[PDB]
């Protein structure tokens, strides 16, 4: 049921590689006649590799065209015209959110970003945008299962959008727990009911967002980095919480804990978390200076 848009291979011109995963690589490419205002624009093309993949390929592209929001990474279509199989994405020049945060933690000044550490309003801006994307998926009633900064992209103008890599399992292999197995769980981002009861719901995503929110104010630092995977599981199932980041106001840390209520339905909705963050984000400097 291909209701997903298609792109002729001839309109796609690979320039160079951006990154690589076990199951695929990403290229920067020129895409002609894709958008009307740009006769030529830049896209990020993912090439695959398997009959399991060619069948899997269709499923994700259906999903990707399906969820299109202002804070979900734009998905233009696919090139099924012969092989290799391609997926055409909007190009986000600042890379994933984790790299971006780490590059602007203390300790340069560029086109989109002020010199040195990201400001409180900027840190809040980044968090607000991710929330909105999670608000969208929650309305669509989808669960991300792997919400982390490594799966969020930053675009020119400091635009943050949600994606689901990758890539993530490869470049950030230290962020996953290998179960034998043979799968991998980002245990440091998962709530107690997911580690114990193996349940992943919408209210499991707010827990993930708090950890993402934690990540943002720690400038990309891994949660429970001082702990091993087994030791991390212990702390999480025993109700121990991540300490307040230095760059995090007591007002904002209260939001994290609201996402970290042990019982799934005692947590706040993602609509409610986004609203508090956006207000803080849009808040006048005067209000934030004394925060
Ligand atoms: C089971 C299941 C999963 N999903 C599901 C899958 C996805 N797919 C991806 O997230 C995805 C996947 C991927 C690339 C991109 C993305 C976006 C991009 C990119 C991109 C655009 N500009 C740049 C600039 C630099 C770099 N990358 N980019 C860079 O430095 N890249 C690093 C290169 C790593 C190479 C490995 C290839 C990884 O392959 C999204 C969602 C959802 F819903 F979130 F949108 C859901 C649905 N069902």
């Amino acid at each position: 049921d291909a209701c997903v848009h298609h792109i002729k291979r001839r309109d796609i011109v690979l320039k160079w590689e951006l990154g690589e995963g076990a199951f695929g690589k990403v290229f920067l490419a020129e895409c002609h006649n894709l958008l009307p205002e740009q006769d030529k624009m830049l896209v990020a093309v993912k090439a695959l590799k398997s009959e399991s993949a060619r069948q899997d390929f269709q499923r994700e592209a259906e999903l990707l065209t399906m969820l299109q929001h202002q804070h979900i990474v734009r998905f233009f279509g696919v090139c099924t015209e012969g092989r290799p199989l391609l997926m055409v994405f909007e190009y986000m020049r600042h890379g994933d959110l984790n790299r971006f945060l780490r590059s602007h933690g203390p300790d340069a000044g560029g086109e989109d970003v002020a010199p040195g550490p990201l400001g409180l309003g900027q840190l809040l801006a980044v968090a607000s945008q991710v929330a909105a994307g999670m608000v969208y998926l929650a309305g669509l009633h989808f669960v991300h299962r792997d919400l982390a900064t490594r799966n969020c992209l930053v675009g020119q103008g400091l635009v943050v959008k949600i994606g689901d890599f990758g890539m993530s399992r490869d470049i950030y292999s230290t962020d996953y727990y290998r179960v034998g197995g043979r799968t991998m769980l980002p245990i440091r981002w998962m709530p107690p009911e997911s580690i114990l009861y193996r349940k992943f719901t919408t209210e499991s995503d707010v827990w993930s967002f708090g950890v993402v929110l934690w990540e943002i104010f720690t400038y990309g630092k891994q949660p429970w980095y001082q702990l091993s995977n087994t030791e991390a599981i212990d702390c999480i199932t025993q109700g121990r919480e991540l300490e307040r980041p230095r760059a995090c106001p007591p007002e904002v840390y209260a939001i994290m804990r609201g996402c970290w209520q042990r019982e799934p339905q005692q947590r706040h909705s993602i609509k409610d978390v986004h609203a508090r963050l956006q207000a803080l984000a849009q808040a006048p400097p005067v209000y934030l200076d004394v925060l």
